[PDB]
Order: C-alpha cells, then structure tokens, then sequence
C-alpha cells in the first residue's frame, strides 16, 4: 500500500540514472528492460522488503511515467471505458455504461499532467503548451484527444480523449432508430455508391453532418475522398482521405483561410469527392464547380427545412457570392450539378428522421422541378405526444440518376429497393 | 510645499539624463534599482539631500510616474475607494461612502495622463490612441476600466476604474429583494433545472452575471459543464464544472484566445452544458451551434435591453461573424436553439428585477414570435422614490419546454407555478 | 535493418557537420562530391559491413535526403508514375495505368515532408509555411505541385504532384 513513498523516494534518481533524452530515443523494449533493472537495482540500494507483487507493480507503472501515459494507462486500454475526461491532476471521469462517473485515479501535479498530454498528443506529431494552449487531435488508432493548457483553463491542464466506437453512427443505426426504412437504406446505399452528386439539407437539430457521416460509408476505399470542414467533425473510415479545416483572421483581420479558399484549393487537388462538412457562404459555387467539372460524388451539407428551400438556399449563397450571374444561370447550375438532395428534421417529439430523398429532374420556366423519390408521412402520434410515420416510395421506377446505378451494377437492387418500399 | 517642487525638479532632472527606453527591458524591481541608481547621478550634479523617509518617499513617488500608473497608486491601492475617475490632468474624482468626492490629487499633463490610460489598457493588450479613441476593458485585479482620448474629449484623456466587489448572489437573495416573485424563482428553478437553452439577456447593471451564476446554481451535479468567462467572474459549486477564460493578445497582437476559439473546442470536449460568461461577438453562432448539436442546457449572457432587442443583438452578431448566412437562416437558427431568455434591467430607482421571462416559439414570415411566460408590470412610485411593481404570468398553461420538463419529471412543478403566479 | 539506422545516425552527422550555407551555395555534383566522401568517412568510422554499391546507394540516399527531394525523388524520376498525392508523412499515393495504389514508400516525419515541400515549390520562387498555408506552382518542367501546411491539413502536409500529360486533351 506505503508502495508509493517507495516511488517518490526512487522517482528522483531515475533521472539521476539515465537522462530522459536518452530513453526517449528509443521505444524498444530495451528502454522497459533498463528500466527495470534500473528500478530494482534502486530498490536493493534503498534495502526496501515491498510486496514481490507491489514491486513489479511499482516498475511498470515507473515505466509508463517516464516513457508511457502515466496512470490513464489502465483507463486507456480499457475497453468498456468509452470517453476519459481529466480536470487538472485530481480529478479524472470516466464514460462507462453510457455515463459518467468518477474514479479515484490522480496525478501528482499539474507538471505530470502537462507531460503526459505533451506526450500523448506529439505521438501524432502536434504541440501543446502555453505558447499554443489549445490542442485538438485524432490519434491513428482513431481516438480523438483533446487538451487545453493550464493558461487557459484555470484549474490546471485538462484533457479529453474519445476512444473510436464503430457501429454508432452506421445505417444500421439509422434503420433501428426508424429514421430511415430499410428500404430507404437500400436507396441510400445505391446513391452513395454510385458517385450520385449529393447535398443533405436539413433543418436546425436535424444532424445534418451525422448523416453524411453515414452516407459517406458507402464511398469505395479507393476514392480519394477530400474532406473540408469549418471545424473538423467528420470521420470517415476510408483508407484514403484528407482532411482539410479552416483558420478564422487573427486579431488583425489576416491570414483567415475561408471554406472557399479550400474548396477552390481541392479542385486542383486531385480528388474523387468532396465532402463539404457545412455549405455556409460562397463556397457553394465553388462546390457546384466540383460536381461538374467531373469530380462525381461530391457532398455536402446544408440549412433548410425542404428540398425547394435548399435549392432556394443555395441560389440565394451564389447570388450572396458577388459574381456576376443571373438566377436563370444559377438554377441552371444548380440543376445541372445536384443529383439528390436528402431532407432531415427534428420532429415535434424531438426525434430526427429523414424526411424527403428527392431527385433534381431539371429546369422549366426558371423554375427547378424536383421529384421526391422517397417521402415520410405523418400518420398518427401517441398520448405522449410522440409523433409516428411511415416511409413511402413516390413509385418513380426509373430516377434520372439511374443510368449512375446502372453502370457501377447497382441496377437491380435499386429496383428492388425503390418497389419493395410501397 | 517644498516636497512637490523637489520632486518636479528632480523629475525633471530625470527625464534629462535617462528615458523610459533606457529601461524598457528591465523588470518592475530591476528598473526600480535602475531609478534608484539613475537618481543619485542626478543627485550628483543637483546636491539634493533630505530625511531617509523623505527620500525614498520620493524616490518611489517618481518610479510610481516613470514606471508605474502615476498618482493613481496611492488611489487604487486604497479599500474604502469604490470607484476613481478622471475628468484630465487637473481634475479627479472618487467615490467614497457611496458619494462623488473630489481630490487635491492631480496630474502633471495630459500627455502624461493619457500615457498612463495607455499603459492600463494595454496590460491587457489593449490601445486606445487618436486611431481608436475609445477604449473598454478589464483589469484582471478585479476591475473595469474605461477611457476616451482626446479627439473626442474635448477637455483632455478621461479615465473611469470601477473596483469588482464580490456579490455572488443566491436566489434567496434575488426573492426576498423582489427582483422575482416566489412563483417565478419555482419557474427558473424549473427552466434552470430542466435542460432548456436559456440566453440571460440584461442591461447596463442589470447584474446579469449574477443572475447567470445564480441560474446555474440549479445545474444538477451529474452534468459536466465547461464555463467560458473572462476574469472567472462566475462561480459554480457543482463538482464536474471545467473553468475556461480567454487570454488577450500581448502587445506583439499574438496568442490571444478568444471566446469563438474556446466555444468551439468546448463543442469538441464533451459538455452536458457550454456557459458562456458573455456573448459580445460572433462566438454567438458557435454558442447557438452548441444550443442545438445536443448540449441541450447550455446558457449565455448577453447585452440588450429587451427580448426582441437581445434576438436582434444576436442575429447581427451572427451576421457579422462573416458567415454569408441568409437572415432567415438565421432566424431560424435563433428559434430552433433558444428556448428561454430572460431579461434583467434596472429600473429608475436603481434596483435590479427579472422584467421579463420569455420563451421563442417560432417564426413567421421573418418576424421571431415569442410569448411571455413572466412580466413585472409598474404601477408608480412611492415615498422615497422606490419603483412599485409586481410579476404576473401571462398564464399560458403548457410553456414550448414543457416536453423537457415531463421528461424531466417536473411538470407538476411548473404547471403550479405557472398557475399562481398571477 | 541496420541500414536505416546507419543513415539516419550518418544523416545526423552530416547535419551538424556544417551550416546549411554551404550546402545551399554548393552546386548540386559540388555539394554531392564531398557528401559522398564524408558518409563514406563516417561508415569506415563506424564500422559498418556494406558493400561498395550498397556504399554509393547509400551515399545517395543522403544526398537525397539532405538536398534532394528525399525519398519522394525516385518516384518523381519515373515515367509511368503520373500522378503523386501524400496524405502526411506516412502515406504515399501513386496514379499508375490511369489507377491509384498505395506505396509502401514513406518519409520519416511530417517535418522532413515539410521541408521537402518548401524545397519543391522554392524552384519556382514560392514559398509555403504557416503563414501562406495554402501553395500551388507549375514547375518549369511542366509539372503541377499543390501543397497544404499542416495548420490546415489536419494529418500533415499534403503535397500533390501532377505531371505533365502531354497530348492528353489534344484535337485528336
């Protein structure tokens, strides 16, 4: 139990043994192995008879310290422990069950804290410290790490790392919550995967940017996805992608790097898609660009409560852009670049479900006409105010997209799909 | 007295041999050594000499001026003052026993005044010069400062430092001061209590931080709240709360951290609830971001003086975020994240009340429809000039939350508040 | 094994062996003259069992490294390689037979990538950094390149090498 005054009284000569620079050189296990031999060797000189079991104890957790991640080590391999939350070095919170609670897990001092985030996130190559004290990460195995430095938050650094959960955000999910019918995945399945220009309007608190994260499962693993993003949410599982994010003016007014600046970047870059994480301003042109020039696929998310007002959005973002171009232009654009616009919304009981999948068919008199390929109709709601409904098909056999389908093979299942819905 | 003409003429001596440049690079004790030093070269050639307490007196009298912010000092280091203020170099006032007062203290020049008005801006990175004649801010000491230069006061730089005193209110504070009724402080614990988007909308000494601080109170302990403020001038008592502050950029305009950057990494730490200490700038979107994408809780402050003027105050801040976002987005924005906002004023007779609770419920055309849940209604004025009035509820009987509040289980409450408070 | 270890201690060496002056001011063959000899001195000094050619393919490796474009330069000397994309230090993407494949090739580090970017877009006089993040350039060889900073690219660098496709669009 007293195991740890032993620590403190050989944590000082560890550094009196080996420099830190020279067991940072190497992440063999050479380094664990000298550093054992260095821990019981301390041990025999202080002439200590602890626990056979408490030494060894003792040593690994010597070996995190100066090298690993410290006491979030037994945290961090756990696997029902889903989000880890510190506060300065005596508090620590655990996500488990879908809640949180707190541990009895401490750090010796703000410094030990400040180490380990200083280590955590520079094994993904990023700085954190009171020059840069806001520091936001994703590690490789896919868990996002977050810090804030003590010059910021004022009870010491604070820290928060989000282990990767795979199937929360699928289209399996989306069926079970009955935000979709499953013959409403099967069509989504087949836009995505057919390289179907898409935009997912969707209202305030509808999710927007978790239901493209769903439909961009469906991209093959060999597109070259590229991702834009005005704060980086999205995360695709895709063997190859890049994410790109964007950087406010300083106080000064420069060095801001808007989402068009990035959109007008990835048209040069190469890409099979682009994901814009939120059309907001006019970037949307740029956008438009990307569907025809040829980069087939492209998303992006947008604010409006229906299909027509998406459109109406989008004509109004151009128009707001400054380039000299009419409305018939910009339908003509518009209608010319969009394949299929995705509809979410936050019902009266406070559930999301998607609510229209429309197809853009084309321009007549200066006006976009649209068919709804698949509608969700209200039908009745219950005593607690819950608001129940059912996914129809329009029936519309033959989408102007379905030459997509066909070629990538897709044909046969989005017929089935598009009939078996009713 | 001989002892001010001494002084000037040794400051004058001063100024002759040495400049602040000379010692720009060295510390407050450092160059306080230097004075000392440079003090008695001038001394050499003036052959002044006087008692110890004498000397040193003046000595430290002329380092308060060369370094330090003048015959402010003996001023500001005082308790009893509750606020200073300058009308020009040759005229000061301070508030003592809560009355104006003037003082035998005065300046040297205007130059000097406004010298010192730069060097207490810019402790916290700010200028205020003929460029931007107009400077606000807050020393960290526990104070707000104000000045105006010369092109617009006429009658030279004018000054105004107001000391923080510690108020942290309770709601037993709020009731028994009438500032709410009985039936309103069991409606805000409810609306507090419940998780519903709440703005505390307030003017000019309205104390609408206390009100925040006191709202909060009400948080449930479970919940983990990351509170972004200036100067920590809130204070929760829950168990999980994470305490942010932006840092003002230095006098290089380099690692400032304002509130967009701290709200948008709250959004990326996992808070049940996001507390802004108040909303001045385009960090409102982020907020209303934050008020929608989940986090269904979250409050924040702002400057205005009526519910249709604090919506007002935030479509326009969000406009001039720089985002292209059309109005009506906006408005719908606005609508779909805030639930409550909450008004405090102070009236005529100089005492806080809660004029209003109100609760968006939609939008129409382009006009936000809200109703009001709570109102304090005058009636006139008594013997010794107090407001007379009371709070009576519109009585509407299911409030938009009430969905919140019967998850929440706390419909009874709300239903009998709502009902006598009449 | 051994090999890499042996370069990147004589690549260490040859860092702090003089400033980076000389090596700019250098020509190409002059610089590369005595780079060879100093990393055939700083093998013999340690000894280690190589070959003669595994001597000049090692000689060239830290030429590259040093002052060349790293280990990015012999896919660029290529001629069915068209397109190259690095998403970061450690993943390599090339465009072969109109498809593109992952390449086991990596850089040692998104800094090393950095600065061979820098290198790159320096031949037509552009410079990128944290300060002009974004870089694109058309090299007088004809080649596009299109480089991101780190402060946008959020898993490092992401240089884009487009080379050029002669006759591709032509009236035919």
């Amino acid at each position: 139990d007293y195991y740890h005054a032993t620590k403190t009284t050989i944590f000082n000569a560890l550094l009196n043994t080996i420099d830190l620079s020279q067991l940072a050189q190497l992440d063999l296990k050479q380094a664990g192995e000298e550093i054992r031999d260095i821990v019981a060797e301390l041990v025999a000189i202080k002439n200590v008879s602890m626990s056979v079991a408490e030494q060894e104890h003792l040593v690994q957790d010597i070996i995190n310290d100066v090298l690993g991640y410290g006491p979030l080590e037994p945290l961090l391999a756990r696997d029902d422990i889903a989000d880890i939350m510190v506060n300065g070095a005596h508090r620590v919170f655990i996500e488990v069950g879908g809640k949180v609670q707190l541990t009895n897990v401490r750090f010796r001092d703000n410094l030990q804290l400040m180490n380990i985030c200083q280590r955590i996130v520079s094994q993904v190559g990023r700085r954190v410290d009171e020059s840069s004290p806001i520091c936001d990460a994703r590690l490789p195995d896919g868990s996002r790490v977050n810090v804030i430095a003590p010059p910021l938050a004022l009870d010491g650094p604070t820290l928060t790392i989000r282990k990767f959960k795979k199937d929360k955000l699928t289209m399996k999910n989306l069926v079970e919550f009955a935000s979709i019918s499953p013959e409403g995945a099967r069509v989504l399945g087949v836009i995505g995967a057919c390289r179907c220009n898409l935009v997912i309007s969707g209202g305030t608190g509808s999710g927007k940017t978790t239901l493209l994260n769903t439909m961009t499962a469906f991209i093959d693993p060999t597109e070259r996805v590229v991702t834009c993003e005005d704060a980086a949410e999205l995360q695709l599982q895709q063997p190859h992608v890049v994410r790109l994010e964007t950087r406010p003016p300083n106080l000064e007014g420069s060095g801001a790097v808007t989402m068009r600046d990035l959109v007008k970047n990835c048209l040069r870059m190469r890409p099979e898609r682009i994901i814009v994480g939120e059309v907001r301003g006019p970037e949307a042109f740029d956008l438009l660009q990307a569907m025809n020039t040829g980069h087939d696929g492209s998303m992006g998310t947008l604010h409006a409560n229906s299909p027509r007002e998406a459109i109406s959005r989008i004509e109004s973002m151009i128009t707001m852009g400054g380039y000299g171009l009419p409305s018939k232009t910009i339908k003509e654009m518009i209608v010319g670049s969009v394949d299929v616009i995705i509809q979410a919304a936050r019902l009266r009981d406070g559930s999301r479900r998607i609510t229209h999948i429309t197809e853009v068919v084309g321009l007549e008199g200066d006006v976009i006409v649209t068919q709804d390929l698949f509608v969700y109709e209200i039908t009745g709601e219950d005593e607690h105010g819950k608001v129940v409904g059912k996914h129809r098909s329009t029936g519309i056999a033959r989408p102007r997209f379905w030459d997509r389908a066909r070629y990538y093979g897709l044909e046969r299942e989005l017929a089935e799909a598009l009939d078996a819905a009713e």
